[PDB]
């Protein structure tokens, strides 16, 4: 099955998944002098004060922490964004090196990790209809950068030991995922894919220009997770990134000068 190593890695994900060659797959790099400025997108608005938190889950390529997406609790719109998207999960990518792990680059350059959140449009009813649509899915990504720590990811990074390998969760409850914002909502956005198979076509991503700063020692955490299943031999959960896909015939909007 598809991973990220040397046999089954990003390179060979079309075999079985052709749209991972499409024409409008993420993630990108950020050319951050040829994004365009534009003054219509409208402020980017984050709610997520009645979000809640259910389970985290290790699923062999990274963890999830889901929430509980049958009502407008944690919602996000505004921005490029047209009606209201539903936070269903979070997750990152990382590196096996603080020199890598994002998806999305900036001016060539690789963050030690990214976030995803991940919601999707209510108009579609569930995310299993919402993800084959081309507007189905809105993705905040946010970059990670190490030096000091953050506070709000602390209680992920402490379940981790309980959902070490493939297929284990966990209980998590009341986890707020405020604490994982920068302070400026600033960002690029640009029509993109699932950055993991099916890599499907739907996902609009508004990727904030702040990064989050996290210890070395919180993503040293990350880096103990395993892709495998437990009785299976331990491969770490490292460098579970795709690299960056042709932009095509894509513009990158910026929502700041
Ligand atoms: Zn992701």
């Amino acid at each position: 099955h598809w991973g990220y190593g040397k046999h089954n890695g990003p390179e060979h994900w079309h075999k079985d998944f052709p749209i991972c060659k499409g024409e409008r797959q993420s993630p990108v790099d950020i050319d951050t002098h040829t994004a365009k400025y534009d003054p219509s997108l409208k402020p980017l608005s984050v709610s997520y004060d009645q979000a809640t938190s259910l389970r985290i889950l290790n699923n062999g390529h990274a963890f999830n922490v889901e929430f509980d997406d049958s009502q407008d609790k944690a919602v996000l719109k505004g921005g490029p964004l047209d009606g209201t998207y539903r936070l269903i999960q979070f997750h990152f990518h990382w590196g096996s090196l603080d020199g890598q792990g994002s998806e999305h680059t900036v001016d060539k350059k690789k963050y030690a990790a990214e976030l995803h959140l991940v919601h999707w449009n209510t108009k579609y009813g569930d995310f299993g209809k919402a993800v084959q649509q081309p507007d189905g899915l809105a993705v905040l990504g946010i970059f990670l950068k190490v030096g000091s720590a953050k506070p709000g990811l602390q209680k992920v990074v402490d379940v981790l030991d309980s959902i070490k390998t493939k297929g284990k969760s966990a209980d998590f409850t009341n986890f707020d995922p405020r604490g994982l914002l920068p302070e400026s909502l600033d960002y690029w956005t640009y029509p993109g894919s699932l950055t993991t198979p099916p890599c499907l076509e739907s996902v609009t991503w508004i990727v904030l220009k702040e990064p989050i700063s996290v210890s070395s020692e919180q993503v040293l955490k990350f880096r103990k997770l395993n892709f495998n299943g437990e009785g299976e031999p331990e491969e770490l959960m490292v460098d579970n990134w795709r690299p960056a896909q042709p932009l095509k015939n894509r513009q990158i909007k910026a929502s700041f000068k």
